[PDB]
RNA sequence: CUAAGAAAUUCACGGCGGGCUUGAUGUCCGCGUCUACCUGGUUCACUGCCGUGUAGGCAG
């Protein structure tokens, strides 16, 4: 609904990076380069966007400000590696703009954290915590929510965002300093 | 609508004593294995400080 100021980004194919991996690759220099010195409206929802066949992100599109894209895409945190994607053009809002809230947080996976937290600052059973993580104890994304991680853990990445419903209302809400939405976003359309 | 039809069939047990297989021996000669390569395999569709109810900001 206040999607306003709008810009895409597509990540074109090539052999050297996956599709996923190029998405992680723009996410994180988004992260670094757009976050950096703060912020307040950063809004990256699914421009191309298909939760339907476990593809969590194969095209980016950002809904965000005036002077948060004119001051937030000048930065080598931003280019530099723009060989395989490509820049952004502006757009303006139109009057259909569903109340899509996108959001960047995160989801339940720990599978025997819950027995550090109770060794740390909880003084519950450890072994029972760690020996009651089945398959069916988890439960985390099941839909295509892209976690662009590092190479700090060897799990894969797994659900990292917070989407909203796709209706004809209107949801706005606080974008965070690393392009999200704390109560809602920017539309989608 | 089976070449239809049907059947308790058995209880017991000491294998055992003994022995010289031995003598002798030349396996030899020769050889071209070679050409090319993306493992990002995700090494569990996952491991973690807020309340051990899906309730958090990191070079994950």
């Amino acid at each position: 609904m206040a999607m306003d100021h709008y810009l895409d980004i597509r990540l074109r194919p090539d052999p050297e990076f996956p599709p996923a991996q190029l998405m992680s690759v723009l996410f994180g220099k988004l992260h670094q380069a757009l976050v950096a010195q703060g912020g307040d409206r950063i809004g990256v929802s699914f421009p191309d966007l298909d939760e339907s066949r476990s593809r969590l992100g194969e095209r980016l599109r950002i809904h965000a400000s005036a002077d948060d894209l004119r001051a937030l895409l000048a930065r080598p945190w931003l280019e530099g590696l723009r060989d395989h994607l490509q820049f952004g053009e502006p757009a303006v809002v139109p009057h259909p703009t569903p109340y899509r809230q996108v959001s960047r947080v995160q989801a339940k996976s720990n599978p025997e954290r819950l027995r550090r937290r109770l060794m740390r600052r909880h003084d519950l059973s450890e072994e029972e915590a760690r020996k009651r993580i089945p398959d069916t104890v988890a439960r985390a994304l099941d839909l295509p929510f892209v976690t662009l991680r590092s190479q700090s853990t060897g799990q894969h990445f797994r659900l990292f965002i917070r989407h909203g419903p796709l209706q004809v209302t209107a949801e706005e809400g606080g974008f965070t300093c690393y392009g999200l939405s704390k109560g809602g976003f920017v539309p989608w359309f």
